[PDB]
Protein backbone atom coordinates (compact mmCIF):
# COMPACT_ATOMS: atom_id res chain seq x y z
CA UNK A 1 0.00 0.00 0.00
CA UNK A 2 1.31 3.65 -0.89
CA UNK A 3 2.02 5.64 2.45
CA UNK A 4 2.36 9.07 2.62
CA UNK A 5 3.42 10.94 6.45
CA UNK A 6 1.77 14.26 7.54
CA UNK A 7 4.61 15.99 7.32
CA UNK A 8 5.29 15.11 3.55
CA UNK A 9 1.93 15.30 2.53
CA UNK A 10 1.82 19.39 3.78
CA UNK A 11 4.90 19.47 1.87
CA UNK A 12 3.35 19.29 -0.86
CA UNK A 13 1.07 22.50 -0.35
CA UNK A 14 4.03 23.89 -1.42
CA UNK A 15 4.33 22.64 -5.00
CA UNK A 16 2.63 23.83 -7.91
CA UNK A 17 -0.21 21.48 -8.68
CA UNK A 18 -2.77 21.40 -6.02
CA UNK A 19 -2.94 17.73 -4.05
CA UNK A 20 -6.44 15.81 -3.84
CA UNK A 21 -7.27 15.00 -0.01
CA UNK A 22 -10.27 12.85 0.79
CA UNK A 23 -11.47 12.85 3.94
CA UNK A 24 -13.45 9.87 4.83
CA UNK A 25 -14.30 10.54 8.84
CA UNK A 26 -17.98 10.81 9.60
CA UNK A 27 -19.67 14.15 9.24
CA UNK A 28 -19.93 14.73 13.03
CA UNK A 29 -15.85 14.55 13.27
CA UNK A 30 -15.29 16.86 9.88
CA UNK A 31 -17.82 19.61 11.44
CA UNK A 32 -15.15 20.25 13.74
CA UNK A 33 -12.42 21.45 11.30
CA UNK A 34 -11.05 19.52 8.42
CA UNK A 35 -8.03 20.31 6.05
CA UNK A 36 -8.91 23.22 3.78
CA UNK A 37 -10.04 22.02 -0.04
CA UNK A 38 -10.54 18.19 1.10
CA UNK A 39 -13.11 16.64 -0.17
CA UNK A 40 -15.19 15.40 2.44
CA UNK A 41 -16.79 11.85 1.62
CA UNK A 42 -17.54 9.69 4.87
CA UNK A 43 -16.40 6.27 4.77
CA UNK A 44 -19.63 4.24 4.17
CA UNK A 45 -20.97 6.78 1.51
CA UNK A 46 -17.44 6.17 -0.67
CA UNK A 47 -19.47 3.42 -2.84
CA UNK A 48 -22.02 6.09 -3.80
CA UNK A 49 -19.35 8.41 -4.82
CA UNK A 50 -17.07 6.38 -7.11
CA UNK A 51 -17.76 9.24 -9.30
CA UNK A 52 -15.73 11.77 -7.63
CA UNK A 53 -12.30 10.07 -8.42
CA UNK A 54 -11.17 10.00 -11.61
CA UNK A 55 -8.34 7.66 -12.98
CA UNK A 56 -5.36 10.17 -13.89
CA UNK A 57 -4.95 11.83 -10.42
CA UNK A 58 -3.70 10.36 -6.75
CA UNK A 59 -6.19 10.80 -3.99
CA UNK A 60 -4.86 11.23 -0.37
CA UNK A 61 -6.84 9.55 2.44
CA UNK A 62 -7.15 10.43 5.41
CA UNK A 63 -9.33 9.41 8.55
CA UNK A 64 -8.94 10.17 11.96
CA UNK A 65 -5.89 7.73 13.01
CA UNK A 66 -4.89 6.24 9.45
CA UNK A 67 -7.03 2.83 10.20
CA UNK A 68 -9.95 3.90 8.31
CA UNK A 69 -8.28 5.44 5.54
CA UNK A 70 -6.10 2.29 4.71
CA UNK A 71 -9.15 0.35 4.39
CA UNK A 72 -10.82 3.04 1.64
CA UNK A 73 -7.62 2.42 -0.44
CA UNK A 74 -7.84 -0.91 -1.11
CA UNK A 75 -11.57 -0.21 -1.78
CA UNK A 76 -10.09 2.78 -4.22
CA UNK A 77 -7.63 0.47 -5.53
CA UNK A 78 -10.23 -2.44 -6.66
CA UNK A 79 -11.99 0.30 -8.71
CA UNK A 80 -8.93 1.70 -10.75
CA UNK A 81 -8.39 4.61 -8.61
CA UNK A 82 -4.40 5.62 -7.34
CA UNK A 83 -5.00 6.30 -4.04
CA UNK A 84 -2.50 6.68 -0.89
CA UNK A 85 -3.02 6.50 2.81
CA UNK A 86 -2.13 9.42 4.70
CA UNK A 87 -0.15 8.00 7.67
CA UNK A 88 -1.28 8.55 11.38
CA UNK A 89 -4.34 10.54 9.82
CA UNK A 90 -5.80 13.74 11.47
CA UNK A 91 -4.27 12.67 14.68
CA UNK A 92 -0.54 13.44 13.24
CA UNK A 93 -1.78 16.27 10.93
CA UNK A 94 -2.54 18.31 14.05
CA UNK A 95 -5.36 20.48 14.68
CA UNK A 96 -4.28 23.99 13.43
CA UNK A 97 -4.95 25.33 10.09
CA UNK A 98 -8.18 23.45 10.13
CA UNK A 99 -11.37 24.67 8.01
CA UNK A 100 -14.57 24.53 9.47
CA UNK A 101 -17.90 26.08 7.14
CA UNK A 102 -20.26 28.66 7.84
Amino acid sequence: MKSITTDELKNKLLESKPVQIVDVRTDEETAMGYIPNAKLIPMDTIPDNLNSFNKNEIYYIVCAGGVRSAKVVEYLEANGIDAVNVEGGMHAWGDEGLEIKS
